[PDB]
């Protein structure tokens, strides 16, 4: 998933 807690795509485990 992305992480928009950046502009960066990181595996967030919603």
């Amino acid at each position: 998933e992305c992480c928009h807690r950046q502009l960066l795509c990181c595996l967030r485990f919603v």
